[PDB]
């Protein structure tokens, strides 16, 4: 927890990291309780809330949601192909997670009573910090003192534990959720690029395109054993997307030396 301070100086802005090993209780990080904008990382608790409602019989992964032209916004590469028809909830979950389909998240949110319902879901599972207030794209707005669409590195690391390793979800739902993060397509130049060999990575990313990039991940040891959880938030950085990706890569390098 001193390498992160040195790394934060390179970034500019605020760097929040939480590396947690639940089986042993080891914890490393920096600004672990400060609030950072979630950006697209809000899609991970969004998918878990969907699966939890599915496990409760109040929703089905095979029910289909209509897609109209008004639902399409920027960076929605899968939902834009289904204007005038429908898509299964399962495919909407996959699209919003592995490629960060923005419209797919706006179509999943009303199924769990919107951002207010997502916050109510997070509070019921034990997360009293994370606040989900808006949908895409305005959830990327952030200002100090404004807790809307924010989380903490420790809170999101705990959510990774509850939904992937805990018993919040059914064994089939939590394994499907892990498989989605493993199939992520947007994190090759971020945490994955710095993490060492011998670990399976599942992650979800986020970015505002100017000064904020986030990446939360689960670290399964390929040689068997208990997994780690790594949340990383970088807000207000002076580096652009490629530079912030380099900071996220170095976070993976620092975490790899602590495994």
């Amino acid at each position: 927890d001193a390498d992160f301070a040195t790394l934060e100086k390179t970034s500019g802005g605020r760097l929040g990291v939480c590396l947690w090993h639940p089986a042993s209780g080891a914890r490393y990080g920096h600004r672990m309780d400060e609030r950072f904008p979630m950006c697209s990382t809000v899609k991970f608790p969004l998918a878990a809330a969907i699966l939890h409602r599915v496990d409760a019989g109040k929703l089905s992964l095979d029910q289909r949601v209509a897609v109209r032209q008004g639902d399409i916004i920027s960076h929605s590469p899968f939902t834009e192909r289904h204007v005038g028809k429908d898509m299964t909830v399962r495919d909407l979950c996959r699209a919003t997670l592995i490629i960060s389909d923005n419209a797919a998240a706006n179509l999943l949110l009303p199924l769990i009573d919107g951002p207010a319902g997502l916050t109510a879901f997070l509070q019921a599972q034990g997360d009293r910090i994370t606040v989900s207030a808006r949908n895409q794209p305005e959830l990327n707005h952030f200002a100090p003192g404004d807790p809307r669409d924010t989380t903490s590195p420790a809170a999101m690391a705990g959510n990774l534990q509850r939904f992937l390793l805990g018993d919040v979800l059914s064994p089939a739902s939590r394994q499907q959720l892990a498989d989605w993060l493993i199939d992520n397509q947007t994190g090759d130049a971020r945490l994955r690029a710095g993490l060492p060999q011998g670990w399976r990575v599942g992650d979800k990313t986020g970015s505002n395109g100017q000064d904020t990039s986030n990446d939360i991940a689960a670290l399964w040891p390929l040689a068997g054993g208990a997994p780690w959880l790594l949340s990383c938030y970088l807000q207000g950085s002076a580096l652009d997307d490629d530079g912030r990706d380099g900071i996220l890569r170095q976070v993976g390098e620092l975490a790899g030396a602590r495994l």
